[PDB]
This record gives structure tokens, sequence and C-alpha cells, in this order.
């Protein structure tokens, strides 16, 4: 039915939490798990991370508590996704918002952040928590020389991991009805760890609470397992610290996990790939420690699992190929890119041209030939297409259809310039190149033209389908 | 309460709709507008767009008629966000997509759905509808050359308009509790215009239901319109067309809003700085047409305006103050950049220099540890620049020194480059403050340079102290 969404809302902050509970059957049976995996969708939060609620959370303390007044500035460090949900609760309740983050999140984080009206001071990715350098100690000094500001401390605040105990176990208890055999969640601040598993425990004692921490952090029990990597730089966002914090209570978790950057991101695209679910990195995480965990358990035994970000923050950083390839990160089981290396492989465009029959015949025209003028060339010279080229070196395409078309439709004049109608869109390429960078380059050009400047030919999508129907 | 997501869902399509509706009181209180400007926050789905429904509802159909088996190849023109939602219902149910959209799209809309396995075959900008080199057109080619494959074909498929009658405009009507006298949407396809404004005039004949199109489509009514910018190509994605698609019946629609560019972006920044919904550009676009339509309405009248695409898609193009700079676009009337603008204005690094000295040591980037705590200790300083041969390392400072030799990171006989900050933003004199603020925005630290003698390191404290001298 319709009971939480059924009106009208106040505000966004009125759309934090409430995420679906979604079974990753998909997920399961291309991993071979025997239970049902339940991924907690947090990412589909009004700020996309789980964080918005303890952001909403603790402005709700604050205010309850009459510790907060309007035109106050508000300091957090964080990951991003606490800055981000912080911002939308100042931005709507008119507090000023300063966010300090390492500079090892991601460029989205800070974007988003700005558009919120944030003011955003980064700090180093190797600074320990001690450091004045630290986004902790630096956030202390921005309340020490600031007036009217406060730190709420994500990682010392009582509402983060209290509210994760009221509301968001309340959610996955009341949607998987009270049946929950194992919950696997990442560490990050630990309150979301701390209340889940707590309110689990206490509504379902036979829940095993397992922990994800990335291999770098400390957070994991015990230090046998901190170990392979210790204090390393990892790419995962959001999970693991150089200590402890003061929300996180490691004697209510069970076990612990040690993810990588490697299984984390290639777990997130397969499960983007897989269910669907447009999720963050450290989902990847968090879902690689759930397959190891929950392995031994039985059908029906349902094993809960949290999404706490969105591709959002990370569209940039691991959704896009480019990325995950300079970081030497495996694609994917079954990817766009490793379809294209088994399907292409080594062929080049040399072969295509070969094997089609092409004797680069490919009339250009200085780009300021009046239609027409070009129409005669088209008509007379028995070609469809047309390559237009200036001086100062390449313009673009045309075809007699768009000709046609466009002088019927009032935008190509008999005595306008050809450069007006051509398609301005094109990507360059040479005769050594592999037929999956032009695969690589059709996602965002419509044709490849290879190239004395003496091109060769044009290649689309169509070319590669009909080549591949060669084979 | 709990109604909808109360269980465990089977899929992802499970978890289309149900939108919350949200009152932008803080943007309406901005422009000045006494009616309720309600928000119908179709970006929340969970393909993060209103297209994910019809993408959705048209493999729905297609599978109660029997007209679809797994395995089967789905090819769809779109803009990108019905794309997306076919790609995760294929995804989902086993169908292979290709989807055929123009290059004109950002790049966003294209990684996502390669992340969902889809092949992309793009068209160019310029081309009409008539072309082979149209999306449409390459979609029905590749109908002709593939087996097993169909088309929905969003544009004259029932099922697009169908479903926002059905669904979406029953949602608006039980949240506005049939009180509705203007509704404000976008116009792409026409699909989610034509069902809503049916249903809603259907079940309350009193509302006006206004048309956005954007500067340079042809889809207003009458063409003293769109004679503005004919045929242009324009910035926003998803709204206009060269034809009137099947499913738009424009005779449905009452007023028609043209909104441009610069318009639709700036107003999509403030929609997300003022009310906090990270979302498109054509929801801009719809958010501008119904500030200029509801502008004579009254407090107690509601107008709804759909908010269709998510920032998601748009994340490198227009949340980026870049691009928009790029392509000549009002920031906001509140943004970081203006406030920069207004705070700093022209003051360059030079000024601050001066106005507080001079050349912080260097060292090789290989000294020993114990070597450069030797040099701290006997130099007094705090900071320190490490640098290479082959043309810059970091900065250093003495407490990580302390802290990482404590932490188990730190050997006394360890090369200094293991412990030094490797993230910097190089610097000249000239430069303004406000660019060294926006490398702040990335930068932890922002150095300057001219030989290789380096003036000194800034930082957000150091700027703020500024201003708490000016
Ligand atoms: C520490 C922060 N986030 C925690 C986090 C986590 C861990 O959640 P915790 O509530 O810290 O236990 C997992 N995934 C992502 C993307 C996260 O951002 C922060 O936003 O400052
Ligand atoms: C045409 C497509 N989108 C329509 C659209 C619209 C218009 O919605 P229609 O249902 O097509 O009328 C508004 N905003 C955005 C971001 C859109 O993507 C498409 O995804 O192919």
């Amino acid at each position: 039915a319709d009971g939480p969404y059924s009106g009208i809302l106040d505000s966004v902050l009125d759309a934090i939490g409430n995420t679906p509970m979604v079974r990753m059957k998909r997920l399961a049976k291309v991993y071979g798990l025997e239970c049902d995996l339940l991924a907690k969708c947090e990412f589909m939060s009004a700020g996309g991370s789980v964080k918005d609620r303890i952001g909403k959370a603790m402005v709700e303390k604050a205010e309850r508590e009459g510790r907060l007044k309007a035109g106050d500035t508000l300091i957090e460090p964080t990951s991003g996704n606490t800055g981000i949900g912080l911002a939308l609760a100042a931005a709507v309740r008119g507090y000023r918002m300063i966010v300090t983050m390492p500079a090892k999140m991601s460029a989205e984080k800070s974007n988003i952040m700005k558009c919120l009206g944030a003011e955003i001071v980064r700090t180093p990715t190797e600074a320990a928590w001690n450091d004045e350098n630290s986004h902790m100690g630096v956030a202390a000094k921005l309340q020490r020389e600031l007036e009217n500001a406060h730190i709420l401390d994500q990682y010392n605040n009582t509402a983060n991991p209290m509210v994760h105990y009221d509301v968001t176990a309340e959610e996955i208890i009341t949607q998987c009805d009270g049946d929950i055999d194992m919950v696997v969640i990442g560490a990050g601040t630990g309150g979301t760890i701390t209340g889940i598993g707590r309110k689990i425990k206490e509504r379902c004692p036979k829940c095993k609470v397992v922990g994800v921490d990335p291999k770098g952090s400390i957070l994991a029990v015990p230090d046998s397992l901190n170990d392979e990597k210790r204090l390393q730089s990892y790419e995962v966002e959001g999970i693991g610290y150089d200590f402890v914090p003061g929300v996180l209570d490691r004697k209510v978790v069970d076990e612990w996990v040690k993810v990588g950057d490697a299984e984390s991101f290639t777990t997130a695209r397969a499960i983007i790939r897989n269910e669907g679910l447009f999720v963050g990195g450290s989902s990847g995480a968090n879902v690689w420690g759930a397959l190891q965990a929950a392995r031994q358990l039985k059908k029906g035994q349902k094993c809960v699992v949290l999404l706490p970000d969105s591709s959002r923050n990370y569209m940039s950083k691991f959704i896009s190929d480019e990325w995950m390839a300079e970081h030497g990160f495996a694609p994917e089981d079954g990817a766009k890119v490793k379809e294209r290396e088994k399907q292409f492989g080594g062929a080049r465009i040399r072969d295509l041209l070969s094997e089609t029959g092409a004797t680069s015949d490919v009339p250009f025209v200085t780009a300021r030939l009046s239609v027409e003028d070009v129409i005669k060339m088209m008509h007379e010279t028995k070609v469809k297409e047309v390559i237009v080229t200036e001086d100062s070196k390449l313009v673009g395409v045309l075809s007699e259809d768009h000709i046609a078309h466009s002088l019927q439709s009032g935008r190509c004049a008999m005595q306008s310039p050809v450069k007006d109608i051509a398609f301005k869109k094109l990507a360059k390429a040479l005769p050594s190149a592999y037929l999956r960078d032009v695969a690589k380059a059709l996602d965002f050009s419509p044709y490849v033209c290879v190239m004395c400047p003496h091109f060769l030919g044009v290649i689309t999508r169509i070319d590669l389908l009909h080549w591949l129907a060669t084979k």
C-alpha cells in the first residue's frame, strides 16, 4: 500500500530512511549461495546513503536539547556521506555547513556538498587521527576559532548508533519478520553495526552479526586479521579507521571479515550488473564479506547486508572502467569489457577494412562548400556519405539523408555552408588500433574514423556487428 | 506507516515508483511563490528516473501478451533514462539490451547502462528523426538485422502513457487528496504529461496542466512559441523533440512554457541548494516553467511539478561548476563560486603573503627521518617540503613524524618520502584567492612556486584567517 509517503512531506529530511529490502537472487545464484541474501538498500534514501539518517538524527537531538539555533555553523569530520546528510539538514533548517574530509574521498561528494552551500576543507590521506591535519583535528580547530560553531562528532555522538538501533534495525526486523540469521555490515564509524546488531540480537538473539573491515584498518578482532595490510591506504571509502570510534561496540559483533579493494570493487560492479542496484563500493565490500560469511548458511535462512552508498558518489571513480583498469582491479566476471576482449580480441581495423573491402576512396571536402555544390557531388559521384574537413584538423561527417531532411526541415539552406549540417561529434583512430578500443569509443561517439592527411574510412557499430556476423 | 516496503522485495523492479511528494517551501520563499509548490521526486525511484516506470511497464506488457521470451534482445531508442530502466528490467529478467542514444547525452548514462551489460550505439546530435542515423532509425535497423530482437518504442507504446495514467497520477492524487490546481511537467516522449494530465483532469477537472518544452523543440502550442530558437541544439536532456510523438496528446495540456538551458540549469542548482533534492537538469527546466506558470496562483493552491531525473546522470555535467562556467550559464543566485567572488574578489596570494615570512625550508625527499627531525629541531620550523630530482613530492609535518613513528609506519632509518603528504596543488603568486579556494576544495594544501624556490603553503584556515582580517 502507501503508508509513509501517502501524503506530502514538509522537507527532504522526511524522505530519509524507509529504504526497501531486496532479495539478491541473481547475485546469489551467480556466486552459489544457498541462503537468501537480503540487501537493505540504504542508498535509496534522499541523500543516497545510510548516513543521512544520523545526520538528521543528530540535528534533531541538537534541536530537542536547544543546543542549536538558526544561523549557526555545523562542523563535521566525515568521509563524505555524513557531510552530505548534515548539509541537507543545514540547507533545510538554515545552518551553515563546514565539512572536513580526507583527500582520498571522491570528488562527487565534494561537488554535492558544494551544491549544498558547504565549505569544504580537505585533509591529507596519510594523516593519522592524532594529527592536527586529521579531519577530526581540523574540525576541532574550526570549532575553536569560529563562533556559534558546533561539532556533532558522529564518531562519539550517541545519536549515530541510537537511531540505527531505533528505526533502521526495527525496519529490518519488520521487513524480515524477525527471522534474521546473519547480518553483514561494514564498519566505518561503527554506529550502524552497533545499533543494528544490538536491536536485532535483542529481538532475535540467534542472529550472527558480521563486521566488514577493509584491509588496512584496525577495526577487526583479533589483530591477526588486521596485519595483512597494516595502515595501508585503500580506495574503498567509508569503512575502516586507524582507531576504534567511541560509538563502536566491538563486543556486539561476532565475526570479522577482511575485504580488499579489488574484491570490493569487482563485487560492487557485480551487484550493479546482476541485480540492478546502482550502489557504492563500500557496498561491494559488504556484499563480498557477506558472501564469505553466510557461505555455511542453508536455504530459508536470511542474511541481511547493508548497501550504504549509491553509485552517485563514485560515478567517475569505479563505474568508469577507465579508473578500475588504471588501478588494476578485475573488471567483472560478466562485463562489457571482457565481452569485447573475447569477441574482438586483438583484431585491428586493418583486419576489418581488408576483410570488408575498401580502397580508402572516401571523398573529402573543404567544409565550406555550398550545399548545392555538395549535392552535385553526392548525386553524381554515387557516394552517400562525405567527410568535411577544415584548414586549421577534422570537422565531421555528412550524409545525403540529413541534407534532404534538413532542407525540408528548414535548417539547410541551398546557399548555406556545408559545415552547418555536418555531424560534429567524431572519434579519431588509426589502422593499428584494436577493435576493443573502437568499441569503447563507439560508446561515446557515433562514428569512428581513421587517418599526408589521408583518412581511410568511417566505422560504426553496425560495421562491428556485421564483422562479428562474419566470425 | 509502512505499507509498500514492509516486506522483502523479489527484485529491484519492485522498488520502482512509490516516490515521495515534498513541499518546496524554501525554493518558493526564495522565488516568492504564494502557492504550495509540490515536487514529485521521481528521481528517488530505484533507477533514479521516472522512466524506470515505463521501462518496467512495457516489459510487463510484453510479457503479459507472451511477446517476450528469455534470452531475447531488447532494443530501444532513448535519451538515456528509459534505456537505464529497460536495462534494469533486462538484467533482472534475463534479456539482452541494446540502447540507441544521441551523442549529446551525458557519459554517466552510458557508463551506467554499460554496468548493466547493455550494448550502446550512439547517434549524431544534429540528426533529424527521419535520418537513418537517428536513434530511432538505428534501432529499427538493429531490429531488421538482428534475430529475436524487439523494439518497445516508448514514443508509440501505449504502456508509457497508460502507466503514468494508472499509478503515477493516482499516486499524485492520493498524495494531494484530490486538491491539485496546477500540474507542471516536462514534455519528452509526452507519455508522462499525457497520462498524468488525463488522470488528474478526470479526477479533478479544475486542474490546469502546463507542459514544459525546451527552447529548440516544436512540442509547444502554438508555433509562435517554438520560433524563438527553432531546431537549435540544447544541453537539457530528456525533454523536447523534432516531432510530436505518438503518445503525446497535446490537446490534454492547457498551457505551454518555453524554458532555455541557462534557466533550467541555474534553477536545478537552486533546487539542490535550497531544497536538497539531488535532481536532474530537466527538473530544473520543469521547476522554472512551474515558477513562471503558477505565479498567478494564491496560497492553499497546490502546483505539482515532476522532478524526473537525478543528479547521478549529470554528475560531471552540471553539478560541476566548471562545465556551467564553460557553457556560460549563471551559476546560482547564492552559490559557493559567487560567495568566493564576493569574499575574495581579485585578491591574489601576493596580497596574502605580503599581509602575512619567506621560503620555508626544503629537503631532498630521501633523507632519513632521524636526519629530518634533527633538521626540524635545529631549524625550529614545524613543516617542511619534500622534493625529488625528477618535480615536487609533498609536505611533511612533525606531528605526522611523531605519530607515525609511534604508530608503526615511520622507521627511524626510513626515507622521508614514505611519511610525506603526496596530495598537493601547485600555484604561483599571480593566482587569485578564489581559485586557490577552488583548488582547496580538492587538495588539502596549495603551495606556490616560481629556480625551484617554493614561497610557502596555504590551506583553508589561512584563507579563513585572512577573511577574519578583512
Ligand atoms: C564514515 C562515514 N560513512 C560510513 C560508511 C560506512 C560505514 O557506516 P558506519 O555508520 O560508519 O558504521 C559504509 N559505507 C559508506 C559509504 C560509509 O560512508 C561518513 O560519512 O563520514
Ligand atoms: C525521452 C526520455 N526521457 C524523458 C524525460 C523527460 C520527459 O518525460 P516523458 O515521459 O518522455 O514525457 C523528462 N526528464 C527526463 C530526464 C527525461 O529523460 C528517455 O529516457 O528516452
